[PDB]
């Protein structure tokens, strides 16, 4: 796949009427399940028909109209205003295209994925450096470890609508339980090892995440830097979320004035408002604040006694820290295993006991559909065909709707916060698949190392789903692309034969400080790397043009945001019409209807608007700087902010499930944000500063908002 001229990004811009566009390439780029009996297909190219495999076995064709035939109900449906949905209707899996289809289609040795930990030996490679650990996971073991995990989670006791909570290092087991989770139906949020342990509670919180799965510790610059003490164990014991401290306040408040008992929930709630979860402490001081106010005798008339002042407080306090469990079980990866690990023997489990058991498990179902495998060792001896049918015995793949959440993310914002947003797994995988060959040369078989963290969006996007969706091997990294010295990246890019390079800005402007450390980098054969970009930050034409002679001549810059699900500014490869200079500019996917707009006292406010709305602006000048919007939604935009956790809930029938009608999540706040800007048009606005040129190109300048 791949946009051959300047012809024919015009042609598929217009011919993108959404609904018929996207569902072309969604047929072809990722399976679904399609009626006979059940089985997961798509429209291949070089059949010419609806190629896939059964459901419960092997590989047939199904040719029911190919071309026409559409596996949802609807390709798109834009009856509310922002609140879209893509191919809806059909079943999908972010697991199945991700994990089993590869296996599935005869790819079970191919490397999925090659890991690197942080720790170096400067002397091995002759001097030039290589890892202390290092793996590379078959497909075969991708889909195993998953389905272990599957089960794991399943015997944890959650089902396909609960959620948990990733807190983990950038290691292979993160990916493993990420797989796993996506094929019980059950939703994650990872959480970067960066944050505070108050972040990772209020993204616990507003989950309802009732399990969390982290680590010991990881290698930072080859130093033990543990995990579970440091974040989760904290983050459980020492914060409640102020529902919960309200609640139990009520409780506690219940020999009480009602005019007492009033001020001091009151003054509670006020110092807790805009907040998720809190120290028990918090409350304490502002219940100080009411009592004291109440001994004053001058608020709401009455007269504690001194007795019954104290007696509140040990009330009070005492119903706080006997709050309840916030979460049922939390899984502890052992990774660093260092001496002494704080252990919850009520809640702490070792991964590696929940995933051996499940491989028992999983063991014993394939033996009772008779496949005489004793151990391990005997499944990893059979056929690809043969090895994912014994995986499915106990372990089979939950098929979801395409707007079933596969994860949610939480990304700051300009008020309040941090939120989370939603991405399913119909539109969101279908569409940075298409990016791969799009934007890159990325063919199967291809290597791709995308310096990033499970906790970003990269990470879920490209790191881990656009990768395993497309063939491509993902390098796995734990540490800094800068550590020990400045070609730690050129050195992984030579070992791997890396072929695609995806990473930000901040990491090269430090390279270029000092000119010794370009010559570290000079050291390492780079020859294997047809495409880098920049995507995280703005990038100067002066990084771009260093970066563009030293690393690789296509090094391309890629806008996007967490909200954007996958790249929508970058760069098309084998294409004519579009050039590529060292001055930080991007070009829109023909999918994507960007513009640049601004706010002018007098507003015309008629510009490209497929969707307008009753309820001051303009169409900004080429290199006018204004605001970056995106007129026409997308499939693998995200639809809306967690939220409504009340009405979550999930038709779980057989290995189908689909999200009860009714919910959007947060929907209020989800337009608010990000489609009420421009008064007389429906449009997204990410909040960036950008301006077009007359070439139809574009150069991103900064966050608008704060
Ligand atoms: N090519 C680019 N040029 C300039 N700024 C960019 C950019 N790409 C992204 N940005 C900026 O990054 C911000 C997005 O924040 P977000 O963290 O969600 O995306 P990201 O690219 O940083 C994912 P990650 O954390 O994985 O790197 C954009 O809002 C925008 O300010």
């Amino acid at each position: 796949i791949s946009d051959r001229d300047h012809f024919q990004r015009l042609r598929e811009e217009c011919r993108s009427d959404p609904g018929e566009f996207h569902g072309r390439l969604a047929k072809r780029e990722i399976c679904w399940l399609i009626e006979g009996n059940p089985a997961w297909a798509f429209y291949d190219d070089a059949a010419e028909t609806w190629t896939g495999w059964d459901a419960s076995s092997a590989a047939p064709i199904t040719l029911d109209l190919p071309e026409s035939f559409e596996p949802w109900e609807r390709a798109f449906n834009d009856d509310d205003p922002p609140n879209w949905r893509w191919f809806e209707g059909g079943l999908t899996s972010t697991a199945f295209n991700e994990v089993d289809r590869h296996v599935l289609s005869g790819h079970g040795d191919e490397a999925a994925m090659i890991f690197e930990g942080d720790r170096w030996n400067m002397a091995s490679e002759g001097g030039r450096g290589g890892p202390v650990d290092s793996e590379v996971i078959s497909r075969r073991k991708l889909l195993l470890e998953s389905a272990k995990c599957a089960l794991a989670l399943k015997a944890l006791g959650l089902e396909a609508g609960d959620r948990i909570a990733l807190n983990m290092p950038s290691i292979p087991e993160q990916i493993y339980w990420t797989e796993g989770a996506k094929r019980m139906g059950i939703v994650y949020t990872p959480v970067f090892g960066g944050f505070s342990d108050k972040t990772l509670s209020d993204r616990i919180a507003d989950a309802g995440a009732r399990v969390v799965v982290t680590a010991d510790g990881s290698y930072r610059n080859a130093q033990m830097v543990p995990f579970k003490p440091s974040y989760t164990d904290p983050a459980l014991d020492n914060f409640i979320a102020v529902p919960v401290a309200m609640e139990l306040l009520g409780q506690a408040l219940e020999v009480v004035a009602p005019e007492h008992a009033g001020l001091i929930r009151s003054e509670v709630a006020g110092l807790l408002d805009g907040e998720v979860t809190v120290e028990r402490s918090d409350v304490m001081r502002g219940v100080g604040k009411a009592l004291t106010a109440i001994a004053s005798g001058e608020a709401a008339g009455g007269a504690m006694t001194p007795r019954q002042a104290a007696q509140l407080r040990i009330a009070i306090a005492s119903a706080l820290v006997d709050s309840p469990p916030r979460v049922d079980a939390v899984v502890v990866v052992k990774h660093t295993a260092q001496p002494d690990l704080p252990w919850n023997e009520a809640r702490d489990h070792w991964s590696h006991d929940l995933t051996a058991a499940a491989g028992e498990e999983l063991l014993k179902a394939a033996r009772d559909a008779g496949f005489d495998v004793a151990d391990e060792e005997a499944l990893l001896a059979l056929s690809d065909t043969e090895f994912v049918r014994a995986i499915w015995a106990g372990a089979p793949v939950l098929a979801v709707d395409a707007e079933y959440p596969n994860f949610i993310i939480y990304t700051s914002g300009s008020t309040g916060k941090p939120k989370g947003v939603v991405h399913v797994h119909g539109g969101y995988a279908s569409g940075v698949a298409a990016t791969m060959p799009a934007a890159f040369g990325a063919e199967p078989g291809d290597v791709m190392y995308v310096v990033a963290d499970p906790g970003w969006i990269t990470g879920q996007s490209y790191q881990i789903a656009a990768s395993l969706l497309s063939r491509v091997t993902t390098v796995i990294t734990e540490g800094s692309p800068v550590f020990p010295h400045a070609g730690r990246f050129a050195s992984i890019i030579e070992r791997y034969g890396v072929n695609v390079f995806k990473a930000g800005v901040t990491f090269l402007k430090s390279v270029m400080q000092n000119p010794e450390n370009l010559k570290d980098i000079q050291r390492y054969d780079l020859s294997s790397l047809k495409v880098a970009t920049f995507c995280a930050e703005p990038v100067s034409p002066a990084v771009q043009a260093f970066a563009m002679e030293h690393i690789t001549h296509r090094y391309i810059n890629s806008y996007w945001a967490t909200e954007h699900g996958g790249m929508v500014w970058t760069h098309f490869a084998d294409a004519d019409g579009f050039p590529l200079e060292a001055d930080a500019h991007t070009y829109p996917l023909p999918w994507i209807m960007g513009d640049v707009w601004v706010e002018d006292a007098d507003g015309s406010s008629n510009g490209p608007v497929e969707y307008e709305r009753d309820t001051p602006w303009r169409v900004a000048e080429d290199g006018e700087k204004g605001e970056i919007v995106i007129a026409l939604p997308y499939p693998y935009l995200t639809r809306t902010i967690w939220g409504d956790v009340e009405n979550f809930t999930v038709e779980h029938v057989g290995n189908l499930a689909r999200v009860a009608g009714g919910w959007r999540g947060d929907e209020v706040r989800y337009a608010d944000t990000y489609w009420r800007r421009w008064k007389g048009a429906w449009a997204y606005t990410q909040g960036d500063f950008a301006m077009r040129h007359p070439d139809g190109s574009f150069s991103l300048h900064g966050r608008s908002d704060d």
